[PDB]
């Protein structure tokens, strides 16, 4: 509360690490489906069904121009990413595994990293 604070956590470095897990999902083999906004004039259904679309890419620049106010926010961004992707996917199509391998993938070097 005012005058009140648990002791101050050193978030100096947080930045560099998003951009290098962000590099790490990037440059995994699975990550194709999500490299790139999908086209909402070439696939039927997307732009109604998605309200919040989300890629790597998009998220690349968010982070390389400081529209994320902090590392949860990011997270929330990635998560949006295999939401979206699970949504749209069946679980039993290639696009529906490389979604659950990247979240996966994601959740694992996020608490590495941060817990």
């Amino acid at each position: 509360s005012m005058s009140v604070k648990k002791p101050k956590r050193d978030d100096s470095k947080d930045l560099a690490l998003c951009s290098m897990i962000l590099t790490e999902m990037e440059t995994h083999e699975d990550a194709w489906p999500f490299l790139l906004p999908v086209n909402l004039k070439l696939v039927p259904g997307y732009k109604k069904v998605i309200k919040k679309p989300m890629d790597f890419s998009t998220i690349r620049e968010k982070l390389s121009s400081g529209q994320y106010p902090n590392l949860e926010t990011f997270a929330l961004d990635v998560r949006l990413v295999f939401d979206n992707c699970e949504t749209f996917n069946e679980d039993d199509s290639d696009i529906g595994r490389a979604g659950h391998n990247m979240r996966k993938y994601f959740e694992k070097k996020w608490t590495d990293t941060f817990k």
